[PDB]
């Protein structure tokens, strides 16, 4: 299937054309489970520092690589085969970036789950991808008054649970394939309202749209994961790597929300037969906040911060943060924010 691309205006205002654009946004993925956005020349400036403070990173020692990790917050260093998607490695290298607070922020001094500061490589790369990071959310704010306009609720529906939201970004390189292996990441849905991403030219991710009829797990759900699901079963769309665009998909938190009207996309990568580079970035909750049915009045919630921090202890099952978590029971604040 061949994608729909959008040009966003710069504000969402709730202008009777606003309305018009996020019916067609909220068809789009109903119909193919994602578009593309235009970029203009200051955001692909961004993306391309990204990507190429990316490669430059990856080209360091595995050793200096491996010590940017910490055990506060999942920011920092995935390396190759050490994240775990439905009990199986996937193969990118990844650096994290998560909300970056200091040992002196209260949430840290209160010991809270995730929360601490990105073991950044140097501040060359932090200032490149901070930078990237504050123009996409700006995309994920446009994007999510625009669906809130489309199925005509109050313009700020989305957006008054994106104040100070737990926005993060997955910075990833995929090896090249062998002719045994090409699985990059398992099949999977990612966790929160929306996700932005890039690529560059060379190919590999893959996403599977609506299908009438068939069931969606509920990925927030423990005994529900979205991993692995169809992984071997069509339908999967290739996303044709296309100049000047990034891709936008909703997560689990909008599938929540919509009752299903919108689902969570689930996507793959496969490793190609040359290195891929890519940015996944992720507009989510605040880490506090309690998403509930638009539609229903139903009394289930989610609240964003468990279900990340559930999500990352499966992905990380061995990683120092996971440790210190259980040490330390952190997930008990989590029962006293809810
Ligand atoms: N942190 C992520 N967004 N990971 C995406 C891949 C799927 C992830 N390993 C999972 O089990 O859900
Ligand atoms: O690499 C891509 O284009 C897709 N990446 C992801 O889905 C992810 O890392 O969660
Ligand atoms: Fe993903």
């Amino acid at each position: 299937t061949n994608l729909q691309t959008f040009e966003l205006p710069t504000e969402v205002t709730g202008c009777a054309a606003d309305i018009s654009l996020g019916r067609a946004l909220i068809q789009a993925w109903q119909k193919d489970g994602i578009f593309q956005i235009k970029t203009d020349s200051e955001q692909d400036r961004k993306t391309q520092e990204a990507m190429a403070a990316s490669k430059q990173f990856c080209k360091e020692p595995l050793t200096f690589k491996s010590s940017c990790v910490s055990d506060l917050t999942y920011s920092g260093y995935v390396a190759s085969g050490e994240e775990v998607t439905a009990g199986k490695p996937d193969f990118p290298e990844i650096f994290t970036v998560c909300k970056d607070l200091s040992v002196g922020d209260q949430r840290v001094k209160a010991g809270w789950p995730c929360h601490g500061p990105v073991p950044w490589p140097n501040n060359t790369y932090q200032k490149s991808m901070k930078t990237f990071m504050e123009e996409l959310g700006l995309a994920g704010e446009r994007l999510l008054k625009l669906t809130a306009l489309g199925f005509e609720l109050p313009i700020n529906t989305f957006t008054d649970l994106t104040r100070d939201g737990w926005h993060h970004m997955r910075v990833l390189r995929f090896p090249p394939q062998t002719s045994t292996l090409s699985r990059g990441i398992g099949a999977h849905t990612d966790y929160g309202l929306l996700v932005i991403a890039a690529q560059d030219d060379v190919g590999g991710l893959y996403i599977r749209p609506p299908v009438e009829g068939e069931k969606r797990n509920r990925n927030w759900l423990p005994g529900e994961s979205s991993a692995g699901m169809f992984e071997h079963d069509e339908p999967w769309t290739f996303v044709t790597p296309t100049p000047g665009v990034w891709t936008v998909f909703p997560g689990d938190i909008l599938q929540f929300m919509t009752g299903g009207q919108l689902l969570s996309t689930p996507h793959k990568v496969k490793l190609n037969t040359r290195e891929r580079f890519a940015c996944a970035y992720f507009h989510e909750p605040n880490f506090e906040a309690s998403a509930y049915p638009l539609f229903e009045s139903a009394n289930e919630r989610i609240h964003y911060g468990e279900h990340f921090t559930n999500m990352f202890m499966r992905c990380y099952p061995d990683r120092i943060t996971t440790q210190r978590i259980n040490k330390e029971n952190r997930l008990a604040h989590l029962e006293d924010l809810k």
